[PDB]
């Protein structure tokens, strides 16, 4: 499950990452920075300046935002949760 | 019922569309673009300009968010995660 | 419940816009707009200037956020969606 | 339970506001408040200047979203819930 998860919000993100830094032209690592925080909904940067990068913006949403908190209400809850609380049994 | 969803929320998209064109005088796109990252959080744009625009989007939101969650909450839950899950069957 | 809901998330509304007019010195519509987008989780605004803004905002989105969503998950749920999901029967 | 998400969500808001301030050279309250809008995902600030800085955030929000957000799942349902409901009892 996890693992299924993990490679599908990786495959998510390298698509993420090749477009805005094609399309946008953004230098990769900004690119990825985008990818993530546009789906998970942080939002912390400017728009896109291209109509195609607000197209695909608004489809890349849609179809990872499902995905990316999936693996998240995962990582933290059938990965994390244990470590701490299996850990908090003296 | 995604069908339904999906044209809720394309009916929602479709009038935050009109509204942000006309109100705030973006271009069609752009009012797209607007309507899709304020209603899945994302927010990575300026606020509304005009009053009219702010308090528009304070009661859009409110009932625009509800519904498009729940789209996307089977978008990727009986549209999405068929196609992955029961492919990964040998 | 809902009527609940809905009377917290107004003075929950009210609380903010007086502080962020008082201590950012936004005009009341603007306090209230700031208020409706940070607590929903859009931020598609500048953050606050003075420490003390960002301290009650901190506070502020942390004993917020969980009411406003409670009262959004039930203002599509169990409100809009009947008006839709009834009116669904031929 | 919820002393427990209140240590947990202390310590990763330390961490943020160690590395911002440090990496990203903000005053100690900025920091914080930068950690608190992104992992809340509210995100109404510029994004890091450095690529250290959006590494960082990447993997922070990742890891620290599910707690944060598991936190306020409890601060406004175990607490914040019972001195409402509890009082709505005449
Ligand atoms: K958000
Ligand atoms: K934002
Ligand atoms: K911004
Ligand atoms: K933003
Ligand atoms: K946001």
């Amino acid at each position: 499950e996890f693992q299924v998860l993990f490679v599908l919000t990786i495959l998510t993100l390298i698509s993420g990452t090749i477009f805005y830094s094609t399309v946008e032209g953004l230098r990769p690592i900004d690119a990825l920075y985008f990818s993530v925080v546009t789906l998970t909904t942080v939002g912390n940067t400017p728009p896109p300046q291209t109509d195609f990068g607000k197209i695909f913006t608004i489809l890349y949403i849609f179809i990872g935002i499902g995905l990316v908190f999936g693996f998240i209400h995962k990582l933290a809850v059938n990965v994390q949760l244990p470590s701490i609380l299996s850990n908090l049994v003296p």
